[PDB]
């Protein structure tokens, strides 16, 4: 059905349909498609799943000039630790992301692939059984006791990096970001938010080293900055984008309580714009807003708002992806797209509306999510979510 | 004459007018004046002006209720470097300081004092004559040309602090703070605001050493913090207060345009609710504003607008003072005091209008300010401007 009690509210009038330039991109609207986990891969091989992937992300890209950001697909195997999300290391996966990366450029929209590194929300035991180790930024903190159950049982204790295998990530970042360039992408975004490994190094609570990555505000940044700096020299600043979660509290993550967190992230942005003026500018900054602390809540719950995203405006001067719980509330983003350059992700409702540019453009009814096959290794709650058109055939109340 | 053509608006209706507790003292309204150097103490001995002060600042305590913040004074010799701004540190000083903080008193306002140390902005010449250094957090940068030209005419060149002297400038710290109460202040205010010594130690630019007082986020607020870690031991965190001016560029600050400065001061605002946690909430931060950047810049000149002050309140959770052009915009701070924890400095305007406050919630005209009497030995542009009705009977149109 379409969403029982909301009133949508067309935005064709505002700035979300001004075109913007991002990186080399010239994208005909703001609304993007942000990171989307949907665990379609197939084991073995985290591979992209070859009866589905290209008809989602083909649907996704249907209203020209959309800026698509894939699900996270892992650098690597020490990387991963899901069998079923898709990694960016081998010929066999790199043989699927061409054809995806071929059909959302047929239907003229673009594609940047999130790297992503799980650190400690890894499973322990999946790494085990393939020999990896279960890494973190620290080793006597553990993410949770389910996490900690489980790595006692696989008996695969969490280790604290040494810079050499530090290393190692980012000779791995660089690599996997060349290969979705060399496959066709048309930039990578790197994660370093919602508690992964870069955010596990940039937190207090999870990282308690005493070396020159941890114990300081410039050191907590230091891995973060490191692989912004590689992929730049690796394939451009105009290629690379930056995620962030400044108040995020998924995977253990401090978020504002502790104090020092906005001083934390606003250095992150001072750095980043340092580049800017020695010329290399990224191509945008992605934010994931306060209003969803977690994104398995749903929306409305754990709103944070004892503080607010609007600080890296003052610090960071180029585009800025914002998301989180801005689908249901279009009179928010009428606001906040009133700055010129500010782009709007929809998570939630972009897995549900394959046609959502449309609906927001005209103001149309939203079909509801389910929350069961946001993870299912089904066609059903991936693919076949209906257009409006459809669901009218389909009589979604108006037939 | 009145400002010849500002539309006053009463703001008796908004929470300008609202009483508030600051510290130990319930202010019945929140305009308060901000520091304010007039140069009228006595040389030798840096006195209150016997003749002049208790009437000033008896004047500008009429509205009962009225939180005072008296000019910056010197915590000791070494810290001064001005024939004519007063100290607080001697017996002399204190026996005039006392007769004003007592006619505050009759009136039933307030009265906090603001510990100043100089740093390079001092004139080095003068310290010379005395036996003083010229002090700053470096020597290898210098503020400008014509302090350059002076210290090198007194043959007393810009010395960088050991820490044995920085140790010294927190035991005449603790001890002007202890007179300051001793003698009647309701609480002090710590200056490491406008390129002072304190924020000479804070900002990148001037700020070059390799210590523990240097070369980090966390080294360059060192200084600052102890200052504040001293005197909540001293004196108790409920009688001190911290200036602080992000975004200034006055004696040669950086400003907007050092990446890294919105990062500096959200770490000292995050300490500074680390300590409201553990039970130790500071009175009251105090920001300048962007809207003036140097204050012998007229109302309009050096706004800073890629910066924003707001930060502050995402991480400190305690009373913030604002400073900076609000009196020729009383629609701007109409919508400031919708916050419920924000008090309004209105300096300039507090030298010319000794009942600012009854102005502002009746909405009446503005007697002009006379900048050449801001520092001038005279009672002429000092105790001297009318209240309306003084106006009125003068006539300055209407009659
Ligand atoms: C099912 C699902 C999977 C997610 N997986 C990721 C991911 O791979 N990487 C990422 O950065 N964010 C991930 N997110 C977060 C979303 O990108 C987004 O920040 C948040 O859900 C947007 O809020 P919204 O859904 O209210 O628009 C995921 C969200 C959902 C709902
Ligand atoms: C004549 C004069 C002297 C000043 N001296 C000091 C001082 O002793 N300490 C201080 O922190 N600020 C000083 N200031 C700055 C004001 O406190 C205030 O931040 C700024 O002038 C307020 O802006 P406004 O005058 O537009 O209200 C001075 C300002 C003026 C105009």
């Amino acid at each position: 059905s379409f969403v029982k009690d909301f009133k949508p509210q067309a935005l064709g009038d505002t700035n979300l349909f001004k075109p913007i330039k991002i990186g080399n991109n010239e994208l005909l609207h703001r609304a993007v498609i942000p990171p989307l986990t949907r665990m379609r891969a197939l084991h073995p091989g985290n591979i992209p799943n070859r009866d589905w992937a290209v008809e989602y992300y083909t649907q996704r890209a249907q209203r020209p000039g959309t800026m698509i950001i894939t699900e996270g697909a892992f650098i690597s195997p020490q990387a991963g630790g899901y069998d079923n999300a898709p990694g960016v290391w081998s010929e066999e996966q790199m043989v699927e992301w061409t054809k995806i990366f071929n059909a959302i450029h047929e239907k003229k929209s673009f594609v940047w692939v999130q790297l992503w590194v799980l650190g400690w929300a890894a499973f322990p035991d999946n790494l085990a059984r393939d020999g990896l180790r279960y890494d973190s930024a620290s080793d006597n903190v553990f993410m949770d006791a389910e996490q900690e159950a489980k790595a006692k049982k696989a008996n695969n204790p969490q280790h604290s990096l040494t810079k050499d295998e530090i290393k190692q990530y980012i000779k791995e970042y660089v690599q996997a970001a060349k290969n979705s360039i060399a496959a066709g992408a048309d930039g990578v975004e790197i994660h370093s938010a919602n508690g992964y490994l870069l955010n596990q190094f940039l937190d207090p609570h999870s990282n308690t080293r005493t070396d020159e990555y941890g114990g300081s505000i410039e050191n907590r940044a230091r891995f973060t900055l490191e692989v912004v700096d590689a992929l730049v020299e690796a394939i451009g600043h105009e290629k690379v984008g930056l995620r962030l979660s400044p108040y995020g509290v998924f995977n253990s993550m401090s978020g504002g309580a502790e104090t020092g967190i906005v001083a934390q992230y606003a250095y992150v942005a001072g750095e980043l714009e340092k580049r800017a003026k020695a010329g290399k500018r990224l191509a945008f900054v992605h934010l994931v807003e306060p209003r969803v602390t977690n994104p398995f809540l749903t929306e409305g719950e754990g709103e944070y708002e004892g503080g607010s995203n609007d600080f890296v405006y003052s610090i960071w001067k180029g585009p800025v992806i914002r998301a989180g719980n801005f689908a249901l509330h279009p009179e928010v983003v009428r606001e906040e797209v009133k700055d010129k350059r500010t782009l709007i992700g929809y998570g939630r409702f972009f897995i549900s509306n394959p046609d959502l540019v449309d609906r927001l453009e005209k103001g149309l009814p939203l079909n509801k999510y389910d929350r069961d096959t946001f993870y299912q290794m089904s066609a059903h709650g991936y693919i076949d979510y209906p257009t409006y058109e459809e669901a009218l055939k389909l009589g979604w109340d108006k037939k």
